[PDB]
């Protein structure tokens, strides 16, 4: 059963993002051919995590998202046992070597405030940064980490994904899926 959303994902995101999203869904026991909206969301989150890590200086961020669970956790302990930060309960997405904190990246299609709150309850010390498909963002203590231009490019890319879906009439199904 092959959907339009699946072919759009593979044409919209680069093959390394796609393959990484596929590996993650197989690990949760989910199928990219069926839960195709979640497939698209995971790719999007992945690309945002990678654009974010590219926004700073050369080796400012450690990328924790996109690894297998065991290795991601191994890099968390090394960071913790080197910096003195406490171990998060849940796997974060990045580590900021400059500000010395873990970052949880969020990408939501609903209002930014609602999603921020839910993500907080699911780690007090981990910094949180949410991006919307409409162009909004909210970060912990109003500290947005990156400069304006790096965040702006992420928001542009998110709004382009939104248009590409709507042009194909997959947006509304994608928006009401979350
Ligand atoms: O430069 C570009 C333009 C678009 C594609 N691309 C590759 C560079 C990175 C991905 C990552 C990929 C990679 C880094 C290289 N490694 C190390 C482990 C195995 C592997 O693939 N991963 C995968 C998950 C953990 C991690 O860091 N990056 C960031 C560093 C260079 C690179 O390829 N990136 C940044 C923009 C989107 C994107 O994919
Ligand atoms: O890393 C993550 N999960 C594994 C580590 S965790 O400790 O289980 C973990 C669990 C929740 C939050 C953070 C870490 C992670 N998960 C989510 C959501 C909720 C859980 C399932 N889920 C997804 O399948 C998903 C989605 Cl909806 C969008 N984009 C990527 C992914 Cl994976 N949202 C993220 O923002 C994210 O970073
Ligand atoms: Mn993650
Ligand atoms: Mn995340």
């Amino acid at each position: 059963r092959g959907s339009h959303m699946e072919d759009f994902v593979r044409q919209c995101f680069n093959p390394m993002i796609v393959e990484l999203a596929e590996k993650a869904m197989k690990e949760y026991g989910e199928d990219p051919k069926i839960e195709t909206n979640k497939f698209a969301a995971i790719c999007t989150h992945l690309e945002v995590c990678f654009m974010y890590s590219d926004g700073g200086s050369k080796h400012r961020f450690e990328i924790i998202e996109g690894r297998d669970r065991i290795m991601a956790w191994t890099v968390v302990n090394s960071i913790c046992n080197t910096t003195g930060v406490e171990k998060p309960k849940f796997l974060p997405d990045l580590y900021d070597y400059k500000e010395n904190r873990f970052i949880e990246i969020g990408v939501t299609r609903r209002e930014v405030h609602i999603y921020y709150l839910e993500k907080a309850n699911k780690s007090e010390k981990t910094h949180i940064h949410i991006f919307s498909f409409t162009g909004e963002e909210m970060a912990t203590k109003a500290d947005y980490t990156l400069d304006e231009e790096s965040r702006a490019r992420i928001k542009t890319r998110l709004f382009t994904i939104r248009q590409e879906m709507a042009s194909r009439s997959l947006w509304d199904s994608f928006r009401q899926s979350e």
